[PDB]
């Protein structure tokens, strides 16, 4: 027989959906939440909320017989109704770093009992991985001193919302050889225009998405304070598709591979 799975947390699905795809002999990716949207078979599946909204009557709906959770699935409630229903629920952290995603790789294969693909990703990945440390390390974005870079998960606002640290942001910026402008406090809050005058932002980084909620690049550049930074006098803006940037799953070594190629131009 096979286990009907389902899976909450887009890098987690990914990583699933890397090891085989959604059918294999021993198990079928039956379900999934909103923030599963790679590759096109996971965007395809049943939606039971957003993972930390879960509907425990939505995912048991699917009749599971696992389910693969990032430790941010929520709320606690609706856990705890799934595991009382006698569905397996395995849990797995979201550190922003490599070997996080190189144990969720190995620790997906195995909830799956599909060790040797979860070996042969792996190895792929480790490649990868190598190929990308050593392309940052050739050279820095701008051939200069490593640029500083404002990301902007949205603008609302009439302000950028904006990463400090302890974010896949800040994570990401330096993987690529970057230093995160916004310094001084963890997760996200608005942007001051005194703050970011202090962060001198040599390039601002924005979601594919978020770019319409300011209008688009031109809009973007004429919020107040950003004209005058080293970043508006520039005019150096670098958008990106906020799952492939932050999500932390197995294409981190392209999604860090291209913010560097990104940054680098940028920064020409
Ligand atoms: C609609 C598509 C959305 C996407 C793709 C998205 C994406 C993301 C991502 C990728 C992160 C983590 C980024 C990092 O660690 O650097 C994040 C954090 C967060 N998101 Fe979204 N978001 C969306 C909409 C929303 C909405 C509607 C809300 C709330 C009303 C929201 C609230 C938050 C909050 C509160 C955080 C954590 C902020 C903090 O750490 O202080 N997002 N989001
Ligand atoms: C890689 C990590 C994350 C991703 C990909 C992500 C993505 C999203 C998406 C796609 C939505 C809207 C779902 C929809 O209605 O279509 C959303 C909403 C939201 N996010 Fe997350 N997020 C992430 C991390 C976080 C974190 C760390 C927090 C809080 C600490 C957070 C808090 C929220 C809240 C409060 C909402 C409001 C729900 C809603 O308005 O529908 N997110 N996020």
């Amino acid at each position: 027989g096979s286990k009907r799975v389902i899976v909450i947390g887009g890098a987690l699905a990914e990583t699933a959906f890397a090891l085989g795809g959604a059918e294999t002999p021993r198990y079928r990716l039956v379900g999934a939440d909103t923030t599963c949207t790679y590759p096109d078979a996971a965007k395809r599946l049943p939606k039971v909320g957003y993972q930390r909204a879960l509907s425990a009557e939505g995912l048991l709906s699917l009749r599971p017989d696992l389910v693969l959770a990032s430790a941010e699935a929520g709320p606690p409630t609706a856990i705890a109704q799934v595991k009382g229903a006698g569905v397996t629920v395995t849990t797995f952290d979201e550190r922003h770093d490599v070997e996080s995603v190189r144990a969720k790789i190995t620790g997906v294969a195995q909830a799956l009992d599909v060790r040797d693909a979860g070996a042969a990703l792996l190895q792929r990945f480790d490649r990868d991985w190598q190929a990308a440390r050593d392309a940052v390390a050739a050279r820095v974005p701008g051939g200069a001193q490593p640029p500083r870079v404002l990301f902007v998960l949205n603008h609302t606002g009439t302000q950028a919302l904006v990463a400090g640290q302890r974010t896949a942001a800040d994570a990401m910026i330096r993987y690529a050889g970057a230093r995160n402008a916004m310094q001084g406090f963890d997760h996200y809050k608005p942007l001051t225009t005194e703050a970011l005058a202090a962060a001198a932002p040599d390039v601002v980084l924005i979601s594919d998405e978020g770019l319409a909620a300011v209008g688009g690049h031109a809009a973007l550049l004429a919020t107040p304070g950003f004209g005058a930074t080293p970043a508006g006098r520039a005019r150096r803006v670098v958008s990106l598709d906020a799952l492939f940037l932050l999500g932390f799953g197995p294409r981190l070594p392209l999604a860090v591979t291209t913010l560097h190629r990104r940054l680098s131009d940028a920064l020409a």
